[PDB]
């Protein structure tokens, strides 16, 4: 089997969702890319390492870009960067894993918190 | 309104389900925290400041516990910690904001890549 | 959940009640009172925070008026990490008792006295 | 005719009530106990001084332990601190008090916010 | 039972009203902003601290800003701010605040000369 | 036109309306009382000058007494240069806004509350 597969990013069902597939496997760092102009393509690479003596650590980076309009050369007036470094010991059943898996999506849930907090430009209140 | 509310990180379906509550709000920290013993609760912070003069940083740290048994004394034999940096440009527009939230939910969703990397305590492949 | 809400400070039976309201949640710290002048309220506040890495701290005080002036109340709580559920309930018990009408301390205060 | 009486700390019905008795009065605090050895005890201490020209300050104490199972030596593995300092204005009445006293009552009275709260290990939210 | 809402600021009958939400509340100053990017939006801060032990200090802050047209990237040309500090003594009822208020309003309402002035460049004469 | 001229400060809606009147101009600088004693009047002052080259400052102050002790408004408005008179019409309508009845701030301060 193979997980380094080409997945949906964003989900916006079947019409505009943003694809993104394996640009290249580098130092265990896994890298994605969308299709399109490199310059202006989301990106989302991950590496795990093993970090204590009893804990693993993987390490996920997320680019999010704003297609830049008026250029005539395809490039992004900016983009948002999301980064993030997990943390598991050694002794986590799979079953474990799972759960802090459960956790992460959880957080980021729409309708939750955080997540609505993101998508309002807004902090908590 | 009021987003500070209280919300399930851990979603098993009415069940097993790990509610996360409020603990306070420090110094422009949210803290949440399951009921019972601190000792060995999930917990999530999270706080939003203004880095560059371009952007807004949200950072989120997630804590999953595991329950320690065979003490007599409530404690966890280890925690994962999750944590991370997301920056966004002030010149976000809402709509940009959900997007970015999008791909995060991406990121993780289960089948997905990472996703299911973590949760089998293995790499990519 | 969620507690902030109305409730009774003073239970005078059900005429001249004393309902104390949300009234501010500044730093995440919780504030009630009454519907008077703030000169004339009784207030409420309450916060917690993980002091020690081993201990939380609830933080109460309650500030009651006099009308026609006010004492402070103030206490702080300290609830080792460990304490199940269960366990603070014990606690809140123990509050309770030592001020229900009738014991010592209640009725000594009550009575502008100290212990004899 | 004293008011200094042994009174039951913990209502459990009839069932297990941990009663308080007077045990030392010495340095004018006054101090109840539980009839478990010192160690494993409920302490309770209270009193009183003319702070400014103009108040009191009645100090209570409430030490609430909980019993270490499994040592053979009586022992707490770890006690909940209660400190309260009540300041009462000299101009007080009686009625005055037995108010502040309801008040006092009611702030911790079960089903109240604060109450509810301190027991389900969450902040006021 | 919150009383931090979203509210129209700008009343544009129905066909454009500038609504402000609820963005942040860190610090203890509540803030609100509009539905356009950071960088566009209007702002509104609140906050009350007792400053006297005789008073209480109601701190509000609007910025208005001036959508620059023409740049692409969402940004104001500058920005109008707004301050304003409300003492106002512990002394006083709730009615008596709403006097305050209205007094407030009135200060600002159309048709009378401050607001008047601002309206039209000119000073008061 | 000419600004200078009797107004409501507060609407009690016709009868016990508070207004106020041209009182000084000492230094251009507009003060509006009601007809009371000093010490029990309304008092509105307000001020224009230009700060920054880049930026116009008006000052208002409004002063209101309780009767039977007065609480201070003290507001500084600042507008850029470029504004036109319709951008500063907008301007307005928001501390119209901010303040109408109903709303956070107004009620707010209106039941002697901070933000919850």
């Amino acid at each position: 089997a193979s997980n380094f597969e080409e997945f949906v990013l964003v989900d916006n069902g079947g019409t505009g969702d943003v694809k993104v597939a394996p640009s290249n496997f580098a130092n265990g760092v896994a890298e994605w890319i969308s299709s399109n102009s490199r310059s202006q393509a989301y990106k989302v690479t991950c590496s795990v390492r093993q970090s204590s003596a009893n804990n693993r650590k993987y390490t996920v980076k997320v680019e999010v870009p704003k297609v830049a309009t008026g250029v005539e050369l395809p490039v992004a007036a900016w983009r948002s960067y999301m980064n993030m470094e997990l943390t598991i010991p050694v002794f986590a059943t799979n079953d474990d894993c799972a759960l802090i898996v459960k956790a992460l999506q959880g957080t980021f849930k729409t309708g939750n918190p955080i997540a609505t907090a993101i998508a309002a430009n807004s902090g908590i209140y």
